[PDB]
Formats: structure tokens, C-alpha cells, sequence
């Protein structure tokens, strides 16, 4: 696509394309270019973006997002405000399109030796993903896809952190209907491998327990460098019996598997917690919150300092 094609909102709002960094700079046809603060993310009408389009269109509305900040005593939510969508044509091709806040640079980038973070950050990190779970879970969806790549740093706050890529956000409780469980073996290990939770190994309906889940092995492996199943990517049922033994074997599984200069203890207890969920279960994010901040320091700035690495 050109720069300075102008695409047009469903609202009705005009927007300018700028750079590709597909996602591309937005303007809106209305403010001067010194005042960019969106990007517009671009594919046909062939799936991921539909699916991220169908959460940031239900979840990431400023007003309601103002006010849940506000009573939860926020300083931030890490979900990035939508701004509208629609259609574009390109030949006689039909591209959707989303004008999102811009964000900065992912975690995964920014990552230390073996992409590792201080323990501290980590346990921020994970205490500002359970906001944003909360927020998500509340609102009927699962995100599916924790992960360093898709943490990104903000770009009006560079020292905030978001969760992005809802392409595998799951809507787990439509108009309060919780779905039922069911393995499907024909549906087996979507997700990142690494990552993804029991649940979406069996083939089963993604739900709040398994976002969970998954921030704990991301945060197991921020913390620690590497996972008991990193050899064993290839093989994604050798990876699901790892984190079954993982699981039945804490906390001591976990425990042991910290280096002697970053302690295991609370992303222990967090695992033991996210692990006693039912399948409908609500996760209690204040207990999960506390579990990770055992002596309530308040948050500072995010240190992602690679000095002597
Ligand atoms: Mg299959």
C-alpha cells in the first residue's frame, strides 16, 4: 500500500497511511502529522486480524477502560485503545484494516542473555498481565498467546508494557455462557508451543485458568532462561507430559529449577494457585497479584538494563 492513501472508517473517520514499520503509520486526515499516535494494521478478508478486529471492537473501548482504571486504581491497563476498522480496495482485492494506538518495541527484542529478564521486571510484568486479564476475562475473552513478542512497550509511555496480538483471543464466555468442556484431539497444540496451556494441548476450549497458566510458564521462563521442555519443542505431547509433570510435582518442580540469584517462590505459589483452577473457575487476580508481590513494594519503572551481559 502507498503512503498517503487514505482509508476510510466505519465511523465514518478518514485516516492517511504513513511508513510500513502489514502495520503502518496512521494520521488522521483532520490532526497534522507532528501528532501521530496510531497505526493502521492491514490484511485481506481471509482470519488472525478478524479475530483481534472482534476483540479490540468488544474490549479495548476508552471510555470503559477509563472508568475500570479509575475504580481499580490503575495507574495504567496494558491493552491498546482501538480507534476504528473497515475495508480498503487494492486492485479488485478487499483488505480489512484496524487503526490501533501505536505501541513501541516488543519485549522479545528487548530481552537479556537467553531471554532473560531481572526478577523484579518479571514479576511486574506478570502483575501487569493479570490486569490485563482480568480486564479481558471480564469482557468474555482469552488471549491464548502470552508471550515476550507480544509484550510491547508503549510509544507515548515508553515505560508502560502492553499486551497485543489477539489473533488467538478466544471468546470463552459468550453473553455469560460459559463453554463446556470437551477434549478434541482433532484440535490439539495450538499456541506457541512453549507457551500454551494443558488445556489447549487436549484440544480444549480455551478459558480464564489457561491464561493463567500461561503467564506462569512465561514467567518461569523469563526468570530462569530456559524451560524442562526446551529440548522437546518438536514434540508437542512431550511437551504437554513435561508440563503435567511440572504441575503435579509443585512447587518443588518449579522451585528447584531457579537459579541460585533469582528465587522461583512466587511464580511456585502462582503456579499452585493458577493449577487448583476449576475449568469455569474464576482466577482470583488480587491473590495472584499479592503472590507475586509478597511484600507490597509499589511497582517502579521497568528495568530492562543489560549491564555485564
Ligand atoms: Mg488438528
Amino acid at each position: 500500500f502507498p503512503e498517503g492513501k487514505v482509508l476510510d472508517d466505519m465511523e465514518g473517520n478518514q485516516w492517511v497511511l504513513g511508513k510500513k514499520i502489514l502495520i503502518y503509520l496512521a494520521f488522521p486526515t483532520n490532526k497534522p502529522e507532528k501528532d501521530a499516535r496510531h497505526v493502521v494494521k492491514v490484511e485481506y478478508q481471509e482470519g488472525p486480524l478478524f479475530s483481534e478486529l472482534k476483540f479490540y471492537q468488544r474490549v479495548a473501548k476508552k471510555d470503559c477502560i477509563k472508568k475500570w482504571i479509575e475504580r481499580k486504581q490503575l495507574d495504567y491497563l496494558g491493552i491498546p485503545l482501538f480507534y476504528g476498522s473497515g475495508l480498503t480496495e487494492f486492485k479488485g482485492r478487499s483488505y480489512r484494516f484496524m487503526v490501533m494506538e501505536r505501541l513501541g518495541i516488543d519485549l522479545q527484542k528487548i530481552s537479556g542473555q537467553n531471554g532473560t529478564f531481572k526478577k523484579s521486571t518479571v514479576l511486574q510484568l506478570g502483575i501487569r498481565m493479570l490486569d490485563v486479564l482480568e480486564y479481558i476475562h471480564e469482557n468474555e475473552y482469552v488471549h491464548g498467546d502470552i508471550k515476550a513478542a507480544n509484550l510491547l512497550l508503549g510509544y507515548k509511555n515508553p515505560d508502560q508494557v502492553y499486551l497485543a496480538d489477539y489473533g488467538l483471543s478466544y471468546r470463552y464466555c459468550p453473553n455469560g455462557n460459559h463453554k463446556q468442556y470437551q477434549e478434541n484431539p482433532r484440535k490439539g497444540h495450538n499456541g506457541t508451543i512453549e507457551f500454551t496451556s494443558l488445556d489447549a494441548h487436549k484440544g480444549v476450549a480455551l478459558s480464564r485458568r489457561s491464561d493463567v497458566e500461561i503467564l506462569g510458564y512465561c514467567m518461569l521462563r523469563w526468570l530462569c532462561g530456559k524451560l524442562p521442555w526446551e529440548q522437546n519443542l518438536k514434540d508437542p505431547v512431550a511437551v504437554q507430559t513435561a508440563k503435567t509433570n511440572l504441575l503435579d510435582e509443585l512447587p518443588q518442580s518449579v522451585l528447584k529449577w531457579a537459579p541460585s540469584g533469582s528465587s522461583c517462590c512466587e511464580i511456585a505459589q502462582f503456579l499452585v494457585c493458577a493449577h487448583s483452577l476449576a475449568y469455569d473457575e474464576k482466577p482470583n487476580y488480587q491473590a495472584l497479584k499479592k503472590i507475586l508481590n509478597p511484600h507490597g513494594i509499589p511497582l517502579g519503572p521497568l528495568d530492562f538494563s543489560t549491564k555485564g551481559q
